[PDB]
């Protein structure tokens, strides 16, 4: 009877049962073949294996590998029988609507799930915000999106699309380490990387002063200790890494930088609720960890925005899972339990179904 909440990341699959305060499974969306290994295990060995990422940029783009991704959650990581839980599972904004069916098809073929629905990230960390109105940027290891949303639903012609969070970070972040230059090739200092990232990582509130900073001492200065043992050291890098999300030419994109989707996110909106919007700027996904972030968008978003707007960067500590703790709310709300597309449903229907309900 308790329902069950899969957040399914382009990096990481968060996965629990409704009610609860948090996911019971966090677990890298990868899948390796050398039988085959999902998650941590194909992690652990991939030195033997060949990975693959079965979500990219959000969009689940390898449905075979996906099948054992949810198969691995529901019986190993979760230890359940999918046919006995209404199952909430999560997709990008502008998730294509092949792709809502495709989804919804193998719940209820494949898996024989007795309900299902499809909720937008977005909008489920706008939920985990304790708010209904609210413009959310989400930023996790395969895309980043601003979506405003107004009454607790989306504004799907507002919505703005970033290919550049996590997983782009880690690359830069290899690339400059090795312009200073230490060497940093294998899917292990892949982790390594990775890890640097986000223990020292950090954006700046004012970029030119940081590296001016950064250039006349050494105090910006930090040190990593490898497995190995050898011992690195970065400065500048700290803040260069994450000031990507601000200037994308960095690595070489012709995009607006996260501030500037945000406010073309809002300036797409009905003028009306703009006010709101800026007053609830709600922080979401694990490319929104690094320190600082929170007051270089205050700052931001304030040069940009009308004189007189108050402007509120909310960014939840537990925000790495927000998505999934906005679902374990939804999924368990009374008011929900109706919106839940049931199996009868989708038997009459077909797939299809999911426009009309989701
Ligand atoms: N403290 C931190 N500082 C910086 N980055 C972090 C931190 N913690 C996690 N990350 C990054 O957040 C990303 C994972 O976050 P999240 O789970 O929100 O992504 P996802 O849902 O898998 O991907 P997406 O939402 O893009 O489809 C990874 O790139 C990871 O390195
Ligand atoms: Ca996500």
């Amino acid at each position: 009877t308790t329902a069950l909440v899969c957040d399914n990341g382009s990096g990481l699959v968060k996965a629990g049962f409704a009610g609860d305060d948090a996911p019971r499974a966090v677990f890298p969306s990868i899948v390796g073949r050398p039988d085959s290994y999902v998650g941590d295990e194909a992690q652990s060995k991939r030195g033997i294996l060949t990975l693959k990422y079965p979500i990219e940029h959000g969009i689940i783009t390898n449905w075979d590998d996906m099948e054992k991704i949810w198969h691995h959650t529901f019986y190993n990581e979760l230890r359940v029988a999918p046919e006995e839980h209404p199952t909430l599972l999560t997709e990008a904004p502008l998730n294509p609507k092949a792709n809502r069916e495709k989804m919804t098809q193998i719940m209820f073929e494949t898996f024989n799930v007795p309900a299902m629905y499809v909720a937008i990230q977005a909008v489920l960390s706008l939920y985990a915000s304790g708010r209904t109105t609210g413009i959310v940027l989400d930023s996790g290891d395969g895309v980043t999106h601003n979506v405003p949303i107004y009454e607790g639903y989306a504004l799907p012609h507002a919505i703005m699309r970033l290919d550049l969070a996590g997983r782009d970070l880690t690359d830069y972040l290899m690339k400059i380490l090795t312009e200073r230059g230490y060497s940093f090739v294998t899917t292990a200092e892949r982790e390594i990387v990775r890890d640097i990232k986000e223990k020292l990582c950090y954006v700046a509130l004012d970029f030119e002063n940081e590296m001016a900073t950064a250039a006349s001492s050494s105090s910006l200065e930090k040190s990593y200790e490898l497995p190995d043992g050898q011992v690195i050291t970065i400065g500048n890098e700290r803040f260069r890494c994450p000031e990507t999300l601000f200037q994308p030419s960095f690595i070489g994109m012709e995009s607006a930088g996260i501030h500037e989707t945000t406010y073309n996110s809002i300036m797409k909106c009905d003028i009306d609720i703009r006010k709101d919007l800026y007053a609830n700027n709600v922080m979401s996904g694990g490319t929104t960890m690094y320190p600082g972030i929170a007051d270089r968008m205050q700052k931001e978003i304030t040069a940009l925005a009308p004189s007189t707007m108050k402007i509120k960067i909310i960014a939840p500590p537990e925000r790495k899972y927000s998505v999934w703790i906005g679902g374990s709310i939804l999924a368990s709300l009374s008011t929900f339990q109706q919106m839940w597309i049931t199996k009868q449903e989708y038997d009459e229907a077909g797939p299809s179904i999911v426009h009309r309900k989701c």
